[PDB]
């Protein structure tokens, strides 16, 4: 590991972005008659927790490179009624955040409502939960980078990794 | 001849900014060598500013971690005290907002505090106000890109660009509904 505060490079910052191409394929050919326009029709992307602003940063960019238009909300509201929706979370785990953010945006009766989050950890679930797209799966491990923080820091890491144990060990006391 | 149909002209690319970002980055190094940057420790407090920054935020703090700047993120659209607070935003023009946050700010009696803006156009103040870190200056003309928007669209263009005029000279007759 060439970080001095992990054990493994989970993933890459090219391997996300190259993930996350595949995904804004998927995305582009799937929502190919919504109609998507600046202004008149953007995808509206919901970004969740302070963390997922790397993430959608890099996915809004790379939605209208495969020519989605899109506009960002953040809760970490608009008028999102009969219009398009896509919840983006940098991390899905117990799944009792995103459960609440659908839940309570079909409330607003949107044209249709999905879900993408960068990091998806299918062993934390508290609840059932599948998200439309996911970037990459991570095991039951605690990792840092690509937004997501130990106790605010690390979020500028590059890449997911493995927090060193010796990291938050030694922090906590 | 753009490549960008609804942009006149294309000012500054993804690359040239991140060039210049790079630029920006090895000055913030050198210049808190000497204030022992740590994770946890002592991170410096990355104040973003605007709902479009989150774009510019998003590269500056991960080209900033190349250089060896450790950051934590906060966003205006937690305990400053003691600590280095580096305000950034996207756009400075009337300089209003920025003078405000930096006044509010100083109040908590950081360690320090400075700014980052992507764009400033620097002919747009209505107070004086000058950032101590510049990524480009822009002219008297209505960009989008890198985050900045018209009317929360076109954040997500990779390149700061002049929106044609056709397009928000026919919006706001559209916004004019009533
Ligand atoms: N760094 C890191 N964090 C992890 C990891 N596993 C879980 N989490 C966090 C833990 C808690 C707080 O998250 C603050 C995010 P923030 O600081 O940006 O606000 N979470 C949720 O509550 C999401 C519920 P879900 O998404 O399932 O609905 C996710 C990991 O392995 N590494
Ligand atoms: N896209 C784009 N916007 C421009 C341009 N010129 C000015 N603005 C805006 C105008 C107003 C709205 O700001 C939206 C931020 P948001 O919608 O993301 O929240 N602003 C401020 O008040 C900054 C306070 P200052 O900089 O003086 O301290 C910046 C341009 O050329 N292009």
């Amino acid at each position: 590991c060439k970080y001095d505060f992990a054990t493994s490079v989970l993933f890459t910052e090219a391997e996300l972005h190259t993930r996350m191409r595949g995904v804004a394929q998927r995305i582009a050919d799937d929502y190919s008659n919504c109609n998507l326009k600046p202004l008149e029709n953007p995808l509206v992307i919901v970004s969740v927790l302070k963390g997922s602003f790397v993430f959608t940063a890099d996915m809004v960019r790379i939605l209208g490179d495969f020519g989605v238009p899109t506009r960002v909300e953040f809760l970490r509201l608009c008028d999102i009624r009969g219009k398009h929706v896509l919840v983006l979370e940098d991390i899905l785990d117990t799944a009792l955040t995103l459960r609440e953010v659908v839940d309570s945006l079909k409330k607003s009766e949107p044209a249709s409502i999905k879900t993408l989050v960068a990091i998806d950890k299918p062993g934390g679930r508290k609840i059932p939960f599948t998200a439309e797209y996911v970037v990459a799966d991570v095991p039951n491990v605690f990792v840092v980078g690509y937004g997501l923080d130990y106790d605010q820091s690390y979020r500028e890491v590059r890449d997911v990794v493995i927090l060193k144990p010796s990291v938050y060990e030694t922090w906590g006391k």
